[PDB]
Formats: structure tokens, C-alpha cells, sequence
């Protein structure tokens, strides 16, 4: 097998497998970039914004308070093997989805993010 996925197949992932913050994630999507791929080449990559209450828990998970800087986003990273085969993050040597630190929500969290996707989803 390779390692351009969360194990060994990234596309036995769901649609709710993990999310992907967004600090760092050049890194998995490769460092050697500009603005970003999936926020161009991928119109329609589902993008969650972190709400001011959860940034609290995410806090926890990312360990990191970054007070600004960048926009931080939860995304599927299921969804993140689809944009790595952009045209630029196709097959790039800075490429690692492996270390997508992706996680799955609570079951609190995911309440309003449940909700939330509603909105772009019907």
C-alpha cells in the first residue's frame, strides 16, 4: 500500500470520517503554495466555520490559541482526498493527507453542526 491517505484507502472514508482545522493544513496540501486549492479549485468543498463557543474545544485539540494569523475551518477530511488531486496538490512532494490531524466532532459539536450543514445542504 501508499501513504496518501488517512491508513491505507482514504476513500473508504465517509462523508463524516474526521474534520481538518484550518492552521497548518498547507502542510498536508503542501507548503510550497499560495493561497490554497481547495479554497479556488474547490468551490464546493464543505467548509464549517468555527463558532466562538467551540473554538474553546477545538482550542483543546489543536493546542494551540492563535489569537489571528488565519481563519480557521473544520472541513471533512474525507473531502480532502478529492481536492489533493487538484492540480497542484496532485501528487505533491509536500503532500501528506496521513498527518491531516483530522478528528471527528463530539457528540456536541456536532448538534450545531448538524444544523448548520442544513443551511447549505437544503
Amino acid at each position: 500500500g501508499a501513504r496518501e491517505g488517512p491508513k491505507w484507502d482514504p476513500a473508504r472514508l465517509n462523508e463524516s470520517t474526521t474534520f481538518v482545522l484550518g492552521s497548518r493544513a498547507n502542510k498536508a496540501l503542501g507548503m510550497g503554495g499560495t493561497r490554497g486549492r481547495i479554497y479556488i479549485k474547490h468551490p464546493h468543498l464543505f467548509k464549517y466555520a468555527a463558532d466562538p463557543q467551540d473554538k474553546h474545544w477545538l482550542a483543546e485539540q489543536h493546542h494551540m490559541r492563535a489569537t489571528g494569523g488565519k481563519m480557521a475551518y473544520l472541513l471533512i477530511e474525507e473531502d480532502i482526498r478529492d481536492l489533493a488531486a487538484s492540480d497542484d496538490y496532485r501528487g505533491c512532494l509536500d503532500l501528506k493527507l496521513e498527518e491531516l490531524k483530522s478528528f471527528v466532532l463530539p457528540s456536541w459539536m456536532v448538534e450545531k453542526m448538524r444544523k448548520y450543514m442544513e443551511t447549505l445542504r437544503t
